[PDB]
């Protein structure tokens, strides 16, 4: 059957006390309301109707899913007026699915069984029953039957002890959908347009409303401050934590684990305390990563192993590498198999090749480093003229005496060697050893200053 | 009407294993006892009597609050003992409040609840209900009024039933405090004096007696060893942490942030995992901390960002700075518009200016560095010869080569460009070149040692 | 009375998902095993019977016990049949506990309660009542007393309704377990060897049997996949870390503490946030501990001060020592009483005397550093020449100017002095200043590259 979805993000995020509309505030990395974009297009949407009200612009930039139709509302007169924005776009022969942009849990798998209970003719409604249903609208029954919704402010106390509630999503044929909102009147407590009015519009019509409820309460969880967003981001953080617990990655401590992205992983990777993995991230397997590390969009190798607290962003290693602890790899960096990279080491755009080492205090950036290459502490390469960015090339087997600053462009030949504290300015040849040095001398009984 | 506090802290606190008395133990960076004073003096304390027993030097180096009196209790036998120490400074005319100085979360709201509980000539009492009772005073009752408290030790099995506990917190008039502490005697189960004894002392002179009741049990939790303190400090931090959402400031993960002093924030301001806030700190509008960051004592401008694992104390931030990951800024540090510290860089009592890069491995301490000023990667200014230390100046528009050692004191001039791996010992002209290299020379096939 | 404890540790973990034998998976930095076999020698174990399977090779490589008997169950065919194939080991005249290798925590004074609950001739049985008992061995009772148990596979709709579950944890003589276990047949649901078939056994023959419950569930429970060690790993790390702020350890934040090892500590040692213990560790009196510290294998004396993210494995500080924050102690490394390491220095094989301090950006290897020693940011020494190490020496009262490389091996004689970027290959002399500079120029107008 064909479907598509509405979502209504068109309300007002006053207690968020942001410059940022509401439903772009980020949930694992991702603005809410993509996350409901996503589980649209993942119960195979045809078409996104987005209802909006402000912040088009912003909103406009942080979304870009082709399949996004952008219905403007105005004025807020209610959910039922949201609707009616969006109802002229909606097929007849089609069924629509309405959600909301700041309820950002929502699984495809409760959409789905919302889908299968929903009665040729008549509604689909998601429903759930709370210990206190303050705030939330009722659903009527009438002989086990649902036949309609009343708003809190709407319903007498009796009707108030109802506990049963309306989480807000519902499905139901385009054509349907249509001849019930052009019905919708404002002659109530709020006066507003209600969308839950079409609910007792079916059943008077003799169509069926079937109710079905969500697996958890924190899929129907909407969000207008950033309190209630920190909840639900623990929730999203926890559940992602425990299928990688259960699918085999060993986490230390799955409460101080962050995943904001997307993790590829093989067999035996063990993740320590406080790691946060973002982009997209690709682990082989005995991967080993020591607490505190930050990993985004990157590639690592079988049996690598990250020491603490190093950061890594849009790298590359191969099999076997170890690097950190304090290790600073940026764009660009890549390591071949077996290379290692010690602490308070920084590389950016620069390749070092197998079994080479970068061991401590160094800087790489814009380089090509051989294999069984030795980068003494202290190295740093002079990339940048204040202007241009210059390639540093070191051949296979070379030994880089500490403290040697190489100003690039410049090549150093295979098995060459470079003396301790040298500054290089020209190409060394293969095998040569490069040098400029000052001869140690002495002055005797030097008193320092008093 | 007129009010002064009385706390009493002069209890051993044994189960602490400390040499630090037990009230001087930190709860969010502040001693549990000085929690309390500043509960008294929000409240509106005129005066604030401690009264001690032991360990008084080190507890008159810790407190300094101008309106303390000092009351000793070199003997502890009871709560009622150490009040009669305080009671002849008491004014025959201004209430009387009694807290605990190992009871750190009391809040003034209660405290205000249980002053306006209080009736003319009677005496306010905060009681509260516990599931299991055992080991507090528990409140007797005649006809719903409260007539005195009755010992655990005291108590019958069927008194033991009560639910109802003394808090220990209670207000009176001072007056009416003396003449009910003079009559106390210590024929009781514990042969002490017991300051509840005065409830029913008032009870049978025809006073009247109100209970209120804590807001939150954690408010009148009392600690007497660390794993009490410890939870404490987690309920401190977790009210904190969602006030803080509340307000604007989105935290990523509530349960790992830590705030010890004071926070002032403009609006979207986001802060990472594992972020400690220490002494006072300013944010601006839009400031991002990224995991693990420490800030201290420090003022951070409009639209900074500060990258992981940076630690910051009594520095200065203009707006659009970036540092970090691995940043480490020192007393003095200063950063001016739009300037960027990379990692693995310290600076102490230096300012860097606007738009200007000190991007790695360096260390700026005692300096003054202009506009557009570029540091390359390992230079360091050496400030210190010994025992003096001295300013290094570095005029705008500089560029300084990688590996430059400063040594101070020296000016570099404005448009200056200095060469990698340069000892500057003297002042550099403006727009000049300045050098100290040896030309690189090569000795062909060198053979490394076996 | 003498007691053997067998281990069945022969099942298959198949929801692991690993190339490493269940049981080998750490909690604590421990196998699983291990710790059940710690508990079986802790409580007076005289041999420790090891059930195995497969995964032998790994299994010997991990385990050492010298009490272990190792057991092999080639097909697993039930517990019952597992404790056959040990069976032949056990002494006549000695008890002979029952324990899994994957339930970790199992507590010795548990254990030791069941041994004295274990009546002459009759069995301990360890149950526990449980809300859902679905899965679990059913104990059955006529007049008050234990007589068997019922598999939930075989046990009826009425018998599962029985809450006293069987944990699996028995003890009995050895005599009678050989007499009982020759009469185990497999006509049952599961067509196994069920060793809860003594029980019954044993209560027809006359003998009683005792049954005592676990202080704890999770003393108990069982791991089977990564989630649920995850969970004991927690709990584990919980009651560790409460145990040790009853003990006068000051943890800022309990829940953010690990212990891998053992903790040996003095009075007032406060440990903030983050922080990791792993190997063995010793702590002198207030040692402050910063966030996010790990610490292996080492010692620290009296009032050391960890600031924050410092690494240290194998390291020796003296009292009064401050190393960090960013500092990162590697094997060998030694301070002396009131040294000081600063930010983004390293320590291997080093000593560095008392008073004397490597403030910044250094690298210091293979090195005897003497007292009052002064090492200038930048510092490195050039300890490996390619295929050797080699030592620095530098006597008292040193002063090393920044950015220094000492080229090993080498000798810097008391009192003496070294200019700023100097590169030393000779042995210095005492009160000597030693200098290998290019005097500084200067080129007017020198324009940078466009
Ligand atoms: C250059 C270096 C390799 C020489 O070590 P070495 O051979 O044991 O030292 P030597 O005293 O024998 O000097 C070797 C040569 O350098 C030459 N030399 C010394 N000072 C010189 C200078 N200023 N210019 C040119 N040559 C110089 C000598 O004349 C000699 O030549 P020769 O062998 O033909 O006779 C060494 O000083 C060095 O810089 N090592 C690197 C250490 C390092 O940083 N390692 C990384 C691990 S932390
Ligand atoms: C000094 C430096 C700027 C010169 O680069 P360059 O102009 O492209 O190099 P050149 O080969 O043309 O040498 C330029 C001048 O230096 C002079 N020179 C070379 N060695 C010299 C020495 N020991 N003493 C004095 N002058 C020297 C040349 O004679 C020449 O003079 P000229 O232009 O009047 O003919 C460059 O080597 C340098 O140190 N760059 C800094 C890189 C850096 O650390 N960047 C930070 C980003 S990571
Ligand atoms: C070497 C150093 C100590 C000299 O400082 P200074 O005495 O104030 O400087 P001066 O201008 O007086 O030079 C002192 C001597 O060095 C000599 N000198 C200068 N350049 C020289 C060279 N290339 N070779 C040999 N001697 C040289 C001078 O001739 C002079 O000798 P004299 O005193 O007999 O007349 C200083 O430049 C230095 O390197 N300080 C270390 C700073 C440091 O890194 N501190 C750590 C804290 S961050
Ligand atoms: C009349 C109606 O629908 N009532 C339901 C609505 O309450 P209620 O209408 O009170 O809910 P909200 O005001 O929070 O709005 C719901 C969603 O609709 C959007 N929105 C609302 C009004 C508008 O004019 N435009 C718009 O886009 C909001 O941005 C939000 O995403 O949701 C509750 C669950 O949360 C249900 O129990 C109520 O029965
Ligand atoms: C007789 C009395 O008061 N009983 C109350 C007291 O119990 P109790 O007297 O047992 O309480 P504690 O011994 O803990 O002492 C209470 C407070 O008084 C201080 N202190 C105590 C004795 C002394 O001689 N000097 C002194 O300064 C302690 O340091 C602590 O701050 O508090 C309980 C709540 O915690 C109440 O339910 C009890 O009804
Ligand atoms: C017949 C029997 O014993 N049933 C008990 C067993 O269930 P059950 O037999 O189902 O338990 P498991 O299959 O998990 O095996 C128990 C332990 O024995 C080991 N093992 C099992 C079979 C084998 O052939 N070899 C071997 O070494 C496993 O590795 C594990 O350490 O434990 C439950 C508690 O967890 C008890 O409530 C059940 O009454
Ligand atoms: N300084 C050298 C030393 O490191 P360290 O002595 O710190 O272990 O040996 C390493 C290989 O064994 C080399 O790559 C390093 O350049
Ligand atoms: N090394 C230079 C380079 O950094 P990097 O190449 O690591 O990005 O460019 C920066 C500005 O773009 C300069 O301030 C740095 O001195
Ligand atoms: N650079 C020096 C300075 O450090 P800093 O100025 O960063 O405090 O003084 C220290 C002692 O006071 C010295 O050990 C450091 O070598
Ligand atoms: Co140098
Ligand atoms: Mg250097």
């Amino acid at each position: 059957n064909a479907m598509s979805v509405v979502i209504l993000a068109a309300g007002k995020g006053t207690r968020m006390y942001s410059d940022l509309p509401k439903v772009l505030h980020t949930l694992a990395g991702k603005a809410m309301v993509q996350h409901v974009i996503d589980a649209a297009n993942e119960l195979g949407a045809a078409h996104v109707h987005l209802v909006y009200g402000h912040g088009g612009d912003l909103l406009k930039q942080a979304l870009k899913d082709d399949n996004l139709n952008w219905v403007l509302q105005a004025e807020q007169l209610g959910t039922g007026h949201a609707m009616q924005q969006a109802a002229p776009f909606f097929a007849d022969d089609e069924d629509i699915l309405m959600l909301y942009g700041d309820v950002p849990l929502i699984s495809v798998e409760t959409l789905q069984r919302l889908r299968d209970a929903k009665p040729q003719g008549g509604i689909g409604l998601l429903t759930v029953k709370l210990d206190d249903p303050t705030g939330y609208g009722r659903i009527t029954r009438e002989n086990g039957k649902v036949t309609g919704i009343v708003e809190h402010k709407d319903a007498t106390d009796e009707q108030r002890q109802i506990q049963e509630i309306n989480t807000g999503i519902l499905i139901a044929n385009g054509a349907d959908m249509k001849r019930w909102l052009a019905k919708l009147t404002n002659n109530n407590a709020q006066g507003e347009y209600y969308i839950t009015d079409i609910i007792a519009l079916a059943y008077q019509e003799g169509r069926e409303i079937v109710a079905v409820h969500p697996q958890r309460l924190s899929e129907v969880e909407g969000v207008n401050n950033r309190l209630q967003l920190s909840r639900l981001e623990r929730v999203y953080q926890s559940e992602q934590a425990e299928k990688l617990l259960l699918a085999g990655v060993m986490l230390r401590d799955p409460a101080r684990f962050d995943l904001r992205g997307t993790l590829t992983h093989g067999r035996d990777v063990e993740i320590d305390t406080n790691v946060i993995i973002e982009g997209n991230v690709t682990l082989g397997h005995r991967v080993k990563i020591g607490t505190g590390c930050v990993i985004k969009n990157s590639v690592i190798g079988d049996d690598c192993e990250i020491s603490p607290y190093t950061v890594v962003e849009d790298a590359n290693l191969a099999a076997a590498c170890t690097i950190g602890p304090f290790a600073r790899l940026r764009p660009g960096a890549e390591l071949l198999e077996g290379a290692h990279v010690g602490n308070f080491v920084e590389m950016k755009k620069a390749r070092l090749g197998k079994g080479s080492k970068a061991g401590h205090l160094t800087y790489l950036g814009d380089a090509e480093i051989g294999d069984n290459v030795n980068i003494g502490a202290g190295t740093i390469t002079c990339n940048y003229d204040g202007a241009n960015k210059f390639k540093t090339i070191i051949g296979d087997d070379v030994f880089v005496g500490s403290d040697t600053q190489l100003v690039a462009p410049v090549t150093v030949g295979k098995g060459a060697t470079i003396a301790a504290g040298t500054t290089v300015t020209r190409n060394v040849g293969e095998n040569a050893l490069a040098i400029s040095r000052v001869p140690q001398t002495q002055k005797e009984g030097w008193r320092r200053p008093v």
